[PDB]
């Protein structure tokens, strides 16, 4: 790892697996010992800075995503991010603009590259039960020491035009969006990404739940399984098993509007503050990601006597079937946010996939982060093939099960 060799960051399990508290990893600097000048590249690229309020500017970086973004590993799908989804992703409350980092093409002022930070205040303390292991040592000062929620970089997007690939430009984009962050006095940053890098601190498989699995076969993202085969037609049967209601179980069951926000935001931070890492929201963010958003976010609460006593969210991101016959996309929901009080979460959960299919989409994906794999069974979801890793750049982390994770990632 001629790159992740000189960062911040554990460098190999054996090594994460013996840490045993939350902290940095890199002595104390300051922003007086970072560049500031961007750091210097090929003669015939420049560094451009995205005006995510312009609508040319958002378009030319959903053009580079949809063609050059994340694909399977059998270069059949490929995520295709939209105009109105990268707006709302990139652009929370706060967020700085000087994090968005694109390299583009003098001559032509083509897009080349880009990296997305985004601001984020996340709990990333030891976890409890390391705290535990550490009350009993007597070191529970030090355990402790981190508990505050600190203020940090998400990174997300990274993405280099195919034509450019292999020629360490993503070092180049991670290093210039360190330096730009660190200049803003910022330390610390959370990633995910679906391969394995130096050092995860979770990692959860991905898991899908059949809306329409007639298109889904037909396009080759699922199968038919071998024992429906016993049967006369096995696409009816299939689809009758994963049939489902018509209209949600749940009464009370409404959209979420801006009045809900502050319940909402308890309702989440009370389940969000159960999980070692998690993030703080305040009702500007509350009110930034979860509020209803056509063909973005769809949330919706449960109010029962005039209160709010659960809710749920799902995003949407559809999929490039790459050169199919029938079809050009599949149309995801991914489960977003959720909090239960009143009903079990299989019960919420299930009017979740209900209005999913009302409204058109094919599959509802999901990692097990938050409590996802206690309903894996109790609702059809299938295991995927892949995995999402969660990482830390100059943070120092104990291993935990992805079940102890709260941070959706977009
Ligand atoms: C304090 C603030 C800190 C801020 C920074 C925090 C850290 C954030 C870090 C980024 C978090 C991003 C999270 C997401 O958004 S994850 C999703 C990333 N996107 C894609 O996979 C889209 C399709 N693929 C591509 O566009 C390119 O193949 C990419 C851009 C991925 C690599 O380009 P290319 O294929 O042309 O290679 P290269 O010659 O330029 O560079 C080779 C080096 O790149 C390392 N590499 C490969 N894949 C990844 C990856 N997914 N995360 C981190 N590093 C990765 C690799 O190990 C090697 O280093 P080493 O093996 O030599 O050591």
């Amino acid at each position: 790892h001629a790159f992740w060799s000189t960062q911040p960051v554990p460098q190999t399990e054996d090594e994460t697996e013996k840490i045993v508290f939350a902290g940095p990893m890199d002595e104390p600097k300051t922003v007086a010992d970072i560049p500031e000048e961007p750091y210097p590249i090929a003669s015939t690229f420049e560094w451009w800075t995205p005006n995510m309020e312009a609508a040319d500017d958002i378009h030319a970086i959903y053009e580079l995503l949809r063609d050059n973004y994340v694909e399977d590993d059998d270069s059949m799908f490929r995520f295709n991010y939209s105009e109105e989804f990268l707006q709302w992703a990139l652009c929370p409350p706060n967020y700085i603009p000087d994090w968005h980092v694109a390299v583009r093409r003098k001559a032509d002022k083509k897009l080349l590259a880009f990296i997305a930070g985004v601001p984020v205040t996340l709990r990333m303390g030891t976890p409890k039960y390391m705290k535990v292991k550490a009350q009993e040592r007597g070191e529970g000062e030090e355990a402790a020491k981190y508990d505050e929620p600190r203020h940090i970089c998400e990174i997300n997007f990274l993405c280099v035009h195919k034509q450019l690939r292999e020629k360490r430009l993503a070092p180049i984009l991670i290093k210039e969006a360190t330096r730009r962050v660190n200049r803003t006095n910022v330390w610390q940053a959370v990633y995910t990404a679906g391969v394995l890098l130096p050092t995860p601190y979770a990692s959860g498989q991905y898991f899908h739940r059949s809306l329409n699995p007639e298109k889904l076969v037909e396009i080759r993202f699922s199968g038919i399984p071998a024992q429906y085969q016993k049967f006369q037609n096995p696409m009816a049967m299939l689809k009758r098993n994963y049939q489902l209601p018509s209209a949600p179980k749940n009464s009370g069951l409404r959209e979420m509007k801006p009045s809900d926000v502050p319940q909402v935001r308890r309702i989440l931070m009370n389940y969000l503050d159960s999980f070692d890492v998690g993030p703080v929201f305040s009702d500007a963010e509350i009110s930034h990601y979860l509020l209803p958003r056509d063909g973005v976010v769809f949330t919706y609460v449960v109010e029962n006597d005039k209160k709010v006593t659960d809710f749920f969210s799902f995003y949407r991101i559809p999929s490039t079937v790459i050169g199919n016959s029938n079809y050009n996309l599949l149309n995801a929901a991914y489960v977003h946010y959720y909090a239960a009080t009143s009903i079990p979460l299989h019960q919420l959960i299930l009017d979740l996939l209900i209005v999913a299919h009302s409204r058109g989409f094919d599959v509802c994906n999901m990692v097990e982060i938050l409590d996802n794999r206690s309903f894996v069974e109790q609702l059809k979801f299938g295991a995927g093939d892949g995995h999402l890793r969660y990482y830390f750049y100059n943070w120092a982390y104990p291993k935990i099960k992805p079940s102890q994770v709260a941070l959706v990632m977009l």
